[PDB]
């Protein structure tokens, strides 16, 4: 059975366990729990392939950014988050890709880049902004909503096809 370790990471606040509580339950949390670190196995089909996803959902709190080296070793896919309506969190992205690189040592790690909450009026990046920063990586780019699931299946899907393609 064919294994992909999947790593969201990003700001605090930008939704990241949203996202992943979204993915995996199918409901949308509306309260604010800061993670530390938590872990999910999920087996899904894509593309006719039974995966095992193994999802790391991380701490955006800057507090615990010693935790990263190691798990941006043992993480195959990145999932790059920011919320459509944090202009920081977008500037942070830049941030959290340099220092993937510099772990495993490769300009070509597969990642996504996701702009959540696009349920939200209050946009503060252009969405043309975000798909130029994406095209500059190399990487694709998807607005997602973890509120109405809008973009969520594809996010995650498209992480475990560049891993694969990436293989
Ligand atoms: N409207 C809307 N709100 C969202 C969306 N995603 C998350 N939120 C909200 O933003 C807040 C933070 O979501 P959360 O998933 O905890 O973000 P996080 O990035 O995991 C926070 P931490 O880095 O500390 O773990 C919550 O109030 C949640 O309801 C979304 O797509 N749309
Ligand atoms: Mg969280």
């Amino acid at each position: 059975m064919t294994e992909y370790k999947l790593v969201v990471v990003g700001a605090d606040g930008v939704g990241k366990s949203a996202l992943t509580i979204q993915l995996i339950q199918n409901h949308f949390v509306d309260e604010y729990d800061p993670t530390i670190e938590d872990s999910y196995r999920k087996q899904v089909v894509i593309d006719g392939e039974t995966c095992l996803l193994d999802i790391l959902d991380t701490a955006g709190q800057e507090e615990y950014s010693a935790m990263r080296d190691q798990y941006m070793r043992t993480g195959e896919g990145f999932l790059c988050v920011f919320a459509i309506n944090n202009t920081k969190s977008f500037e942070d992205i830049h941030h959290y890709r340099e220092q993937i690189k510099r772990v495993k040592d490769s300009e070509d790690v597969p990642m996504v880049l996701v702009g959540n909450k696009c349920d939200l009026p209050s946009r503060t990046v252009d969405t043309k902004q975000a798909q130029d920063l994406a095209r500059s990586y190399g990487i694709p780019f998807i607005e997602t909503s973890a509120k109405t699931r809008q973009g969520v299946d594809d996010a995650f899907y498209t992480l475990v096809r560049e891993i694969r393609k990436h293989k």
